[PDB]
């Protein structure tokens, strides 16, 4: 139970007479039917969506929103949908939005608080998952050989290492550190530019990235392309530091 | 910058390309020049390429992290995302990927980055990038509100002469690390909210603080509407604050 005072509410009825809103059965409506036709922007503090959130969405807290948005959201076309805890915060920041330029955003009258007083679905912090990553990286791994950290590192360290090491990691991550000797060939340039580095497709090469995940998609796009003795390092870089096995910086 | 793609990748590339929808950068530039873009648009190349200029209203991900950060990032799957990567190719394969990841809305820009700049059309560069529209509400607010320095604020509070109720207008995160010592956490998100039962009397002298300056001139501002004659924002703020070796308190 909020007890809303006087004039906070004038600012708010203020912010309602040029915004856009919208029924929490809107939102649900097109949650369910997979037709969410904008971003949906949780604008409650940090403590708040710890308990919780709609389905959906993304959080810029009211606080910070303006100094993020321009960062975030270049494009000032982008339908934005905004709720918070009972509809008035998320009017005061739809009107600062349009305000700034942004004119195609709705405010979700009555907020969090209509969203659950009609028993719609929630979601929490700790229940998510990136499901669909998860799908398409035992996608991959089913189809690619892998090796321990451990098996790695023994090979290196025995003068008996068997392949072409790389990094597929971003440039920000390699450059902060990286298993030594590795050549840096990020996923994202490794089709493109693996052909002309090493044109054996039966040469053996490690692939580590830092979780074990981007490096099994990886070794499956090199599978495709007729390369057969690609091999995935399993829990990447975190999994070698958990074992305390050595990286290095350039 | 003159590309010699293999036979392996374009084999890839034409596969992906048979199952997602493409545009031209024509399509993209007309939608940006007329303010109508209607979704994301995404540039999937490296850091180091996007470092040198990218596509006017463009955010970044990258085609190697794009899968791993999609779902957390946009977990709309109905959301509408434009992808673009130096020459149509790359981002073919991306928007293929989060096809198959259930992100059906996705368009990848024929000729990328290559076809946009060999027709001439306009280009940013990172060094470029102002949040020109947030800075004008802040130059908006500082024009109607108080500041103080934090040589002022410091003076005040080691002089025993104090003479106003000191809250820190920043998010949860930012006020748990540090803060200055005794102030209130009120973030600006909820400062309209909370403020008449935190202080009743709007004659009551009041600093905000954020990190900057900024978000505490905003708060003020928005606290003069509601008739609050004695705010004080800090200015240059927290930043400003450890710029003159002034401490700071945990708790
Ligand atoms: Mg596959
Ligand atoms: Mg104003
Ligand atoms: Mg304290």
């Amino acid at each position: 139970i909020m007890q809303h005072s006087s004039g906070f509410l004038k600012l708010v009825d203020d912010a309602k007479s040029r915004i856009q809103e919208c029924s929490v059965d809107d939102i649900q409506k097109m949650n369910e039917t997979q037709t969410l036709d904008g971003l949906l922007i949780d604008t409650r503090e940090e403590s708040e969506v710890a308990n919780g959130y709609i389905p959906n969405a993304i959080h810029l807290s009211k606080g910070i929103i303006e100094s993020a948005i321009e960062s975030a959201v270049p494009n000032k076309n982008q339908k934005m949908y905004f709720y918070c805890g009972g509809g008035f915060r998320s009017a005061l920041v739809a009107d600062k939005l349009r305000e700034m330029g942004y004119k195609n955003v709705i405010s979700v009258d009555g907020g969090w608080r209509a969203w659950n007083a009609k028993g719609y679905p929630t979601v929490s912090p700790n229940q998510f998952r990136p499901n669909e990553f998860l799908k398409l990286v035992n996608n991959a791994k089913t189809q690619i050989k892998e090796c321990s950290t451990t098996e790695l590192y023994n090979k290196i360290n025995s003068q008996e290492l068997d392949g072409i090491v790389f990094d597929v990691r971003e440039d920000s991550e390699f450059n902060r550190f990286h298993i030594q000797g590795a050549t840096h060939l990020s996923k994202g340039q490794i089709e493109v530019k693996i052909e002309n580095l090493v044109p054996n497709k039966q040469q053996k090469i490690y692939l580590y990235c830092g979780s074990g995940f981007r490096s099994a998609l990886a070794a499956e796009s090199l599978q495709h392309m007729g390369y057969t003795n690609v091999v995935s390092i399993a829990g990447g870089i975190k999994d070698w530091l958990a074992n305390n096995y050595p990286v290095s910086q350039n």
